[PDB]
C-alpha cells in the first residue's frame, strides 16, 4: 500500500462486481482473495518513472505495492470469485450466496 | 473531472508520456500535437454512472478528459506514435534533429 487503486464496488441483486483501476498492470500479476470476508486486491504496479527518473519532466502517475481491502458482506460467495482485466480494470465478480 | 495522471520522460532521441488510462481502448484516445502541446483527449463510462445506488463504493474518475502538455521545440508532433498495454497509452514523440 504505497498507492491506492481508486475500486468502485456494486452490490446487485444476486452478485457484486468490483472495478478496480490497476492501469499499467497485467492482470495476472494481481492477487484478489478473500479472506474471512475480506476482499484483497493485491500487487504491485511498476512505473517507468523509476528507470531514468531524472529525465522526467513529470512523474504524476502512482505505483508500487498496493493492496486494497474491502469488507465486503457475508453474502459474498468468497468461492466464486472471478477476476478479469481489460485496459487496466480489473473486474472482480462475486456472485452471492 | 478526471485527470488522467501522466509521466513524461525526455530520452536522447524522444519524448514518451506514458498516461494511465484505465478503461479506455487505446484506439478511443485522440492524441494531437500541434503548436508545440501534446493534447490526449477522451471519455471513460463508468459502470458505477449505471444503477449508481446499488454502488457501496464508487471512487473511479471518469467522463471526459483533456489534457495537454507543451513539449519542447525539440519535439516532432508529425512523428507521433501512440500504443497502449493494460491502460497506459505510452505516446513517444521524436525529436527532431538538430538545427
Amino acid at each position: 500500500a504505497q498507492w491506492v487503486p481508486r475500486v468502485d464496488i456494486k452490490e446487485e441483486v444476486n452478485h457484486f462486481v468490483l472495478y478496480a483501476d490497476l492501469p499499467g498492470i497485467d492482470p495476472s500479476q494481481i492477487e484478489v482473495q478473500m479472506d474471512k470476508g475480506i476482499l484483497s486486491i493485491r500487487g504491485e504496479r511498476k512505473s517507468e518513472s523509476s528507470t531514468e527518473t531524472e529525465r522526467f519532466s513529470r512523474i504524476e502517475r502512482r505505483y508500487g505495492s498496493f493492496h486494497r481491502r474491502f469488507a465486503l458482506p457475508d453474502s459474498a460467495d468468497a468461492d466464486g470469485i472471478t477476476a478479469a482485466g481489460r485496459n487496466g480494470v480489473l473486474e472482480i465478480r462475486i456472485p452471492k450466496r
